[PDB]
């Protein structure tokens, strides 16, 4: 089998992206985040508390015929830039772009937090990180891609991220017209749970690349690019007028310049980020200050290679018995 699914940004700076999943039976359509960075597939619900939900469509296990309660069964995270969610375990049939696993656990949502209540256009996660992360207790509960695993063409799913434009994820293919070039492969550490792999290196716009091991992961559900302070710094040097600031909590630099690009080594292979991409607007409304899309991972505990930097590529998350991850450029 296999499955493709429309990724779409919810917004004019792509801070997320949304994929429609059908849940249940008969199907309610959910606009889900997939994360590569989490292991639960969560939706806001009937169950959620009434003030926490604000314009969210919601997934009622009551109305589906193939719903059953996992009994006793409780989840709750937190996320890296503070969020959290929690509540309870429903079993129901889960497709994604016509690639159907039964038994999924969808972890209803009694709780979310503000950040959830605020984003009226995402409906809840949907993870792609290891099952080993997945949040449920007593009874750990595998992910939409590890349980649809066995039954996919290849064991395998693709991120295609657009830049201000729709995009696609691919379950069980490699779509060989969705790339340029060669798919450069390149090795995965499942220690943390993570797509955690190590890039070779970077390059500030036309400059020369500088050679250094990154470990990070990829993270499409990570807005920006995280990377060392040494990087971050080399990179916005090269911006007149940028600065680190404590205030708007990252760097920021002047509307009025343009932005040089960053490379990225995967492998012998190089990934470029045009400037643009690296732009994510006035930090307020009106405001001629602008933030960037590359900052420092120091206090994360891990650098992290989110949208910024997937969507310059065609992804491939390999999860054959030794896991890798491919990319290319497109």
């Amino acid at each position: 089998s296999t499955g493709s699914a429309t990724t779409t940004p919810i917004d004019s700076l792509d801070d997320a992206y949304i994929t429609p999943v059908q849940i249940g039976t008969p199907a309610q359509t959910l606009n889900l985040d997939f994360d590569t960075g989490s292991s639960d597939l969560w939706v806001f619900s009937s169950e959620t508390t009434a003030s926490e939900v604000d314009g969210q469509t919601i997934y009622t296990p009551s109305k589906s015929t193939t719903a059953k309660l996992l009994s006793g069964a409780t989840w709750s995270i937190s996320y890296g830039d503070g969020s959290s969610s929690s509540g309870d375990v429903y079993t129901d049939t889960v497709s994604v772009g016509g690639l159907t696993v039964t038994g999924q656990a969808v972890e209803s949502a009694k709780k979310v937090s503000s950040s959830f209540t605020e984003d009226s256009t995402i409906d809840g996660l949907l993870g792609l990180a290891f099952s080993t992360l997945n949040t449920v207790s007593p009874t750990q509960q595998k992910t939409f891609f590890d349980n649809a695993k066995a039954s996919l063409d290849s064991p395998v799913f693709t991120a295609d991220l657009g830049y201000h434009a729709p995009g696609t994820y691919n379950f069980g293919f490699i779509d060989t017209t969705a790339y340029t070039g060669s798919i450069t492969y390149t090795a995965v550490s499942t220690k943390q749970g993570f797509w955690e792999w190590t890039s070779t290196g970077y390059a500030v716009g036309s400059g020369t690349f500088k050679s250094t091991s990154i470990d990070g992961i990829a993270d499409t559900g990570t807005t920006l690019l995280y990377l060392p302070a040494t990087v971050v710094s080399a990179y916005w040097a090269q911006v007149s007028g940028a600065k680190s600031s404590s205030s708007v909590g990252g760097y920021v630099f002047p509307c009025s310049a343009t932005l040089p690009s960053f490379t990225f080594g995967v492998g012998s292979a190089r990934i470029v980020i045009p400037g643009d991409y690296i732009d994510f607007g006035p930090i307020s409304t009106g405001s001629s200050s602008c933030f960037g899309g590359i900052q420092s991972s120091a206090g994360i505990g891990i650098n992290i290679f989110g949208d910024v930097a997937l969507k310059a590529a065609f992804v491939v998350f390999n999860g054959a018995t030794t896991p890798t991850l491919g990319f290319a450029s497109k």
